[PDB]
């Protein structure tokens, strides 16, 4: 029965470092919604399905589940800025990027991300106040980039 | 082998990259097994629940389904060997490495890991042949490391 105390979480938590992704989507009012996200991860190659986790009453896990799809955008060492947009206080993030519709309709950072995979949610799975949605990949956009980095409570590039 | 999809989808989620863990159980049979491990996701805080995903079939989790409980030992720069050793082909990998048991039981990789965070199974989601294992964490022991990261296809250091 025991259980570790949240700051002894987070600091584990931050340092395993990651990538970072701007997931994002439409909501019923076909409004484009995203966040920065920390969370994606591979889940099976059969189909290609990857997972994100989102926070339960966010804006983009509304707009994920209205539309059953939603775009991960994986931003480059040059991305630091949109990530700060997609994480921070700011009203209308898209008018502060470039970005443009994919095929689907699903917000694509054409400025910020070197590669974008639409997905469709094929299942949800319900953890305390977030929801783990996972992704079937349907297309991928992808050019040379360097990714953004984010761990240990700041941002990086990869090294390489 | 892969298909062509297949590969598309290997070389989007390459350009993500992560930290490294060695994620650990006792089989059945009281035998540690354990591999290496990049899927390491946060859930929630509520109480602290990360997960992790792996292979059906694979032998660290036939042991983490049948014990119920893993580690996560987060691996610092110096634990390439270590990340090799867990990820290839011999069966005979804690030979290989310097590592200790935990008072659960739980392998720790002591030389290899700046960080161990005890966890017990607390769902699973089958996805594809593989299975998301939902691990609320019972236990975490840390100190100061540079983690260990993996992306584009080779081990890294974090850059600080
Ligand atoms: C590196 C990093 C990684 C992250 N990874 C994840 C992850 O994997 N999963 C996750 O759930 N979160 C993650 N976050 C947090 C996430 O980016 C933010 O919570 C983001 O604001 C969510 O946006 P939203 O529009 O979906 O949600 P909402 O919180 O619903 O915000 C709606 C809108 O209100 C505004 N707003 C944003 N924050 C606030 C606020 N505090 N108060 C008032 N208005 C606000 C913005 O215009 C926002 O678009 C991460 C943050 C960082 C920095
Ligand atoms: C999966 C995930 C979910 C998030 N959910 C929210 C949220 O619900 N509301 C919000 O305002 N911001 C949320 N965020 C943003 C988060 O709280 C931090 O602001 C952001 O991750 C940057 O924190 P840090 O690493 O600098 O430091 P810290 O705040 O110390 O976080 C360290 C790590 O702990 C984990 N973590 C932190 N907060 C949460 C959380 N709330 N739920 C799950 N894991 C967490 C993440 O892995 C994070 O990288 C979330 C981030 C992630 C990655
Ligand atoms: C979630 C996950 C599951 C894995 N499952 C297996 C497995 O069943 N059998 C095996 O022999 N090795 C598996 N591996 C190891 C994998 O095949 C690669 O050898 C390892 O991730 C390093 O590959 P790479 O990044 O150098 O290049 P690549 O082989 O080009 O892989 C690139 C990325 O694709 C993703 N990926 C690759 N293979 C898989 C897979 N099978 N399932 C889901 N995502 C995948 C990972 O995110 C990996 O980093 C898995 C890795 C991960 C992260
Ligand atoms: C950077 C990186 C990240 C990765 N991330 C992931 C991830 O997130 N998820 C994932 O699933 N994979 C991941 N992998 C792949 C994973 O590390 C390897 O597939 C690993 O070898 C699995 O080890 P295992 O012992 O659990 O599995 P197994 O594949 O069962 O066994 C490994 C080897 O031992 C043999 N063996 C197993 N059991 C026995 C036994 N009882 N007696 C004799 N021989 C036996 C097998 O035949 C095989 O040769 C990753 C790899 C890399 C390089």
């Amino acid at each position: 029965g025991v259980t570790t105390e949240q700051q002894h979480y987070r600091d584990l938590m931050s340092a395993f470092p990651t990538g970072i992704a701007v997931v994002t989507s439409l909501d019923a009012q076909g409004v484009p919604r995203g966040m920065t996200c920390s969370s994606v991860t591979s889940a099976t190659l059969s189909p290609p399905t990857l997972l994100v986790c989102l926070r339960n009453g966010s804006a983009t896990l509304d707009a994920v589940s209205a539309t059953r799809g939603f775009a991960v955008n994986l931003l480059h060492d040059g991305g630091r800025h949109a990530a700060e947009v997609f994480s921070g206080p700011d009203p209308n993030r898209f008018s502060r990027v470039q970005w443009k519709q994919c095929r689907s309709g699903l917000p694509w950072l054409s400025k910020d991300a070197f590669a974008v995979a639409e997905c469709r949610v094929s299942g949800t799975q319900e953890v305390g106040d977030h929801t783990v949605v996972f992704g079937e990949v349907a297309r991928i956009a992808q050019t040379d980039g360097t990714p953004l980095l984010y761990g240990l409570r700041s941002f990086a590039a990869w090294p390489l």
